[PDB]
């Protein structure tokens, strides 16, 4: 409707794939190469379905930070035939505060689902399904099972991905641009 969905929808169309593990269906966001990022609650393993294709999973990481705390992030290497868009540059270098942020998902469940979350807080700690996580974002929307994976953008920044809620707010793990140094 505006340049908030534009951007997302730009980075809906060319940078996401459907991710399914044993714990689910998942938006997961490709960032460059054949790298992409999933909650780490999806527990990737071996083998994944993306877009209901087999695919070998070449190496997967965790991410915690320098205090050895859960980030919620997981970046994968996928055995896949082709490269995602390169959009490194649309990440934070740090830790922020935003405006007027958008929320967007694509699975079974949800597909072309964009949700306009207004402002997002560096909440920073965050008990998250009994998990002490650093680095979280939070907007006040309420949002629901089948979300987790969504990508958090604003105009020309790709900021987060939704990691879960308390049913009033929702909580996302940022991205940096320092993970995915090559």
């Amino acid at each position: 409707m505006g340049p908030g969905f534009d951007f997302a929808q730009a980075i809906m169309k060319k940078n996401t794939v459907i991710a399914r593990t044993e714990k689910g269906e998942f938006t997961m966001l490709g960032v460059y190469d054949r790298v992409a990022v999933i909650p780490t609650h999806a527990s990737v393993g071996e083998i994944i379905y993306i877009n209901d294709v087999e695919t070998r999973v070449l190496d997967a990481c965790a991410l915690r930070d320098l205090t050895d705390t859960n980030l919620e992030i997981t970046i994968v290497k996928l055995d896949r035939n082709q490269k995602f868009r390169d959009i490194r540059h649309f990440l934070p270098r740090c830790e922020d505060d935003y405006n007027d942020a958008v929320l967007s998902v694509h699975t079974s469940k949800f597909p072309n689902m964009y949700i306009p979350v207004g402002q997002v807080t560096n909440y920073g700690f965050l008990n998250l399904g009994g998990t002490p996580t650093h680095r979280i974002l939070m907007y006040n929307f309420p949002t629901r099972a089948g979300q987790c994976g969504g990508v958090v953008t604003t105009t020309g920044k790709v900021i987060g991905i939704h990691v879960g809620g308390n049913g009033a707010q929702g909580f996302a793990a940022m991205l940096l641009h320092s993970y995915f140094t090559d």
